[PDB]
């Protein structure tokens, strides 16, 4: 089976064209292939399929390293869009695709970055889920000794965004775990540490739900900007610098979808003899 | 640049043909390619090269994930041998190679395993290095309050081999560290915990020098079997079961080379755009 290795800022995928070859998986085979030593090695598997509705260009689905299907808006979208072009499955720049989360259009920019519609940020505490009295722009939380001021928002997944003086001195490793499975987040949360450089530029570190700190969390970048916009700190177009590189978020505010633009890197192609 | 991904009992390699391809590396490039998220992902890089000598078939060298060259006996040998055969670079059953550790002949068996000549085990304490009065079949060591009976041998690198009742109950995580950097090992040691199932069959766990417990340490399998043979415990052909899988060791004793036979798995081929 042909595959490609790709990443969106360190988030790695095995990407497989299921249009021009037969692609067969079991949960067990995915687990074996994901193994860094025994297999190809990847966080997630991205399968690119022909469309099942004639109004679309493709369908894609994503499995995690455990072999089960993942349904998170925007997950794998940038690698998806560059893959179909690099493989010559399409030469379209605006690509209509169905996913586990519905349909969307992806756009590949003049600089070969990909723009993803991430939907409208949902600040309703029950949608997070977050235990609170009601939606507020800023909440008070306790992390043992410390008083934390944060915003909270859903991007399809839960985020807790804390403003910091300097991401490099932020106490990610000690505050992250505490907030990540705080009692007030029944389904845990991604914890963002956001430094506002100016209205159009932040630096961000993210302690991810069930993973701790990684090089880049795209939905966390979305959340931190949505929260900074709602707190009146940020303009409607914001550059986000994560440890793994740059994203740009555009959001005109409540009533609007939020857009995330970023790179996807094609690392290598390969073949695995599966018979 | 084409490459293959391979592993020898979980020990993984990017392997590259620099015989039929022009292949160029820098320390930085190796670091990037080793990176599991940003690159191909591997513990070590194995580069296959021409011999520049008609008494040899190939040279190979190995780099670690920091980008520096590694010189450990038997390291990568089985992946190397199946690679050159699978890629059609040779069809020889017995392949002559030079490496950073000298020359040897590798044999690819009828069942697609590879037999490596690991040289003669050296039980001399000064060769390990190991502090003792003289070479002994069994030494008494102290690991804090615990008395340890062990055998000690060099396979090109230092090993301390302890017989246990059951590898699953062996105190690898506590004794391993204490023994690995014991004062009696000036350059530290690989610590093997060997359970004798039968004279032809052992189970083995190895707390590696500088690394701690690994799924498979081939030189540790040779050393355990060398020690067990010398202690009168083991037959001359021994099945070794490590966490990562099976090796077969064969040794006729002093004055003889010890042979290690094991698998090498071809995981995938690939191309990386340079």
């Amino acid at each position: 089976m042909q595959f490609s290795k790709m990443h969106g800022l360190g988030n790695d995928f095995m990407v497989v064209d299921a249009v021009t070859q037969n692609v067969f998986f079991s949960p067990e085979l995915i687990r074996r292939l994901a193994d860094r030593h025994l297999g190809v090695g990847f966080d997630q598997l991205l399968v690119v399929e022909p469309p099942y509705d004639p109004e679309l260009d493709f369908h894609y689905r994503i499995f995690n390293a455990d072999g089960s299907e993942v349904a998170q808006c925007g997950n794998g979208a940038r690698c998806f869009a560059r893959f179909v072009r690099l493989k010559g499955l399409t030469n379209k720049r605006d690509i209509r695709v169905s996913t586990a989360n519905g349909r969307m259009v992806l756009t590949v920019t003049d600089d070969d970055l990909v723009r993803v519609n991430m939907g409208e940020p949902n600040f309703e505490p029950s949608a997070v889920p977050f235990r609170a009295n009601k939606a507020e722009k800023t909440y008070i939380m306790r992390a043992a000794e410390q008083t934390i001021l944060c915003g909270v928002v859903s991007m399809g997944n839960p985020h807790c965004v804390i403003q910091v003086d300097d991401v490099d001195t932020a106490a990610v490793e000690t505050l992250g775990p505490v907030l990540e499975s705080h009692e007030r987040f029944p389904e845990r949360a991604n914890i963002g540490f956001m430094q506002v450089v100016k209205r159009e530029h932040i630096r961000l570190r993210v302690y991810e739900r069930g993973a701790g700190e990684t090089q880049a969390c795209g939905s966390g970048a979305c959340a931190a900007v949505a929260v900074g916009i709602q707190q009146g700190l940020l303009a409607e177009e914001v550059r986000v610098e994560l440890p793994g590189g740059r994203l740009d978020i555009a959001w005109k505010g409540p009533g609007h979808p939020l857009y995330m633009t970023g790179p996807a890197v094609h690392v290598a192609d390969g073949f695995i003899h599966l018979h």
